[PDB]
């Protein structure tokens, strides 16, 4: 079904790194509001500690060459406590996005 119905976090974005779609249990982990961030660059606005060249550097490259599965830790610390987590990164298995599923560790 739904999205909303994933136990871990999930973003969709596009290759610009826009925010196409935020479940609510991304915003139970970040205490961001879903449908605040949507429309929004996840990372120059939403999540600027991940405008790094392991986060923001790695989406970039895989948009570019249009290969992208990746798994790593990360810490969320951004206008929230410091939250240690699993981020999968991948371009979408059919059409032209990309997901970024999350889960604390
Ligand atoms: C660092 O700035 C991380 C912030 C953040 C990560 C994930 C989200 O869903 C929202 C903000
Ligand atoms: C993308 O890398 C998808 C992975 C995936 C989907 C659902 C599963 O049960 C296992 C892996």
């Amino acid at each position: 079904s739904q999205l909303d119905n994933l136990a871990f976090g999930a973003i969709q974005l596009d290759g610009d790194g826009t925010i196409l779609q935020y479940n609510a249990a991304e915003g139970d982990i970040t205490g961001r509001n879903p449908k605040e961030v949507i429309g929004k660059n996840f990372f120059k606005d939403v999540a600027p500690c991940t405008d790094s060249p392991e986060f923001s550097g790695k989406f970039k490259e895989g948009v570019a060459s249009g290969n992208l599965n990746t798994m790593f830790e990360y810490t969320f610390d951004y206008q929230m406590t410091p939250t240690k987590v699993k981020v999968h990164m991948k371009k979408a298995l059919s059409g032209d996005s990309y997901w970024v599923f999350v889960k604390r560790v």
